[PDB]
């Protein structure tokens, strides 16, 4: 299968990237180095993950080694919720750039639609545990993202965890200058996202599937459904002489999605890349879709009253 998808900014995005949430800072430099050595050309990052400096060390070393050229990499990061303010967006982007050892990002996303009170804390709470909102809306935040394109800091801008109506808000913005290139959302067989995907794809927005393996290392896991252990998925894998993870990665690829599995295990980083030499049948695809149960890895009770919280 073709390795890249065309975005609505004219650039091409690798359909398979390496996730970095939860990758320990003492492991992620090697993980990214290994990933680039074995063929990854897309790394998914975020300031809130607290490991961009270490991701950047890997990127810079592989550029310096001339393993890759900068033009061949596709580096994604995300604006955290406490930086939804006109006067904070550029500096947030620049901190990410400085940490990643880059002079531009290929794609910069609004990480969540909700803005929070600025300050040192990533989740400022009131004394009853509710997140403290910012008054700044997604349209004004989008305008600030557009400025980053116009300043050369980012080649593409997009959104993440935006629901149907929030995507529509963005698309209907008065004076919209750049459409979102991508909406990055949770997507896997237990949360198949058909409705949001069809909306987004119909508008030309590329969808990236996060937590494609069901985020088994998520910190709030309970002893919960498990994609990797689901014998029905294991059976499809066995039929194709592939691992369950490889099936879970190939699945979104055949839906015209980008997918960003995370690993810090070198053998798995390599395993997860070996997904371009087999095809799931239409029956396999429909069977995997049938496992939907509307189950989310990423949700957060403290944020559910924010006006712009995306999920119900
Ligand atoms: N925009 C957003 O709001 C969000 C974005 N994301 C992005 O998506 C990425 C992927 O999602 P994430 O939630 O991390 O979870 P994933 O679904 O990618 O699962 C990661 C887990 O699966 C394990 N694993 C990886 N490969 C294999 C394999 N071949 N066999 C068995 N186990 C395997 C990893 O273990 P190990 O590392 O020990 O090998 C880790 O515990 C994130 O890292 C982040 O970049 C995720 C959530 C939210
Ligand atoms: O968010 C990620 O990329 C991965 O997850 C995280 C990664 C981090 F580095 C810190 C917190 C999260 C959490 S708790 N994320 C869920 C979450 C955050 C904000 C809102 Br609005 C809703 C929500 F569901």
């Amino acid at each position: 299968m073709a390795s890249r998808i065309l975005l609505n900014n004219g650039a091409k995005m690798p359909i398979l990237g390496l996730g970095t949430w939860k990758s320990p800072p003492g492991q992620v430099t090697e993980a990214v180095k290994v990933a680039i050595d074995v063929g990854y050309r897309h790394i998914d990052c975020a300031h809130v993950y607290q490991n961009e400096n270490e991701v950047g060390v890997a990127i810079q070393e592989k550029l310096r080694e001339q393993v890759v050229k900068r033009e061949e990499l596709f580096i994604v990061s995300k604006l955290w919720c406490t930086y939804h303010e006109k006067g904070l967006v550029k500096g947030a982007c620049q901190k990410t750039l400085s940490d990643l050892k880059l002079d531009y990002l290929d794609l910069y996303l609004i990480h969540w639609p909700t803005g929070f009170k600025p300050g040192k804390e990533f989740f400022p709470l009131d004394e009853s545990g509710n997140v403290v909102p910012s008054d700044t809306n997604i349209l004004d935040t989008w305008a600030a993202m557009e400025e980053l394109v116009d300043e050369g800091l980012v080649k593409a801008i997009g959104i993440s965890n935006f629901n149907h109506l929030q995507v529509e808000m963005i698309l209907n913005k008065p004076g919209l200058k750049y459409k979102p290139a991508v909406n990055q959302i949770e997507c896997h067989p237990y949360l198949t996202q058909e409705k949001l995907i069809q909306y987004c794809q119909s508008k030309g927005i590329v969808v990236t599937a996060y937590s494609p393996l069901g985020s088994p290392d998520r910190p709030w896991a309970k002893p919960d459904p498990s994609l990797l252990e689901d014998p029905r998925i294991k059976a499809i894998a066995a039929k194709h002489n592939k691992t369950t993870a490889q099936v879970l990665i190939r699945f979104p690829m055949q839906r015209n999605l980008v997918v960003i599995p995370k690993s810090v295990t070198p053998e798995r980083i390599a395993e997860n890349f070996k997904v371009f030499d087999f095809e799931l049948s239409s029956q396999d695809m429909t069977t995997l879709l049938s496992y939907n149960r509307n189950w989310r890895v990423c949700a957060l009770l403290s944020c559910t009253s924010h006006k712009d919280y995306p999920f119900h």
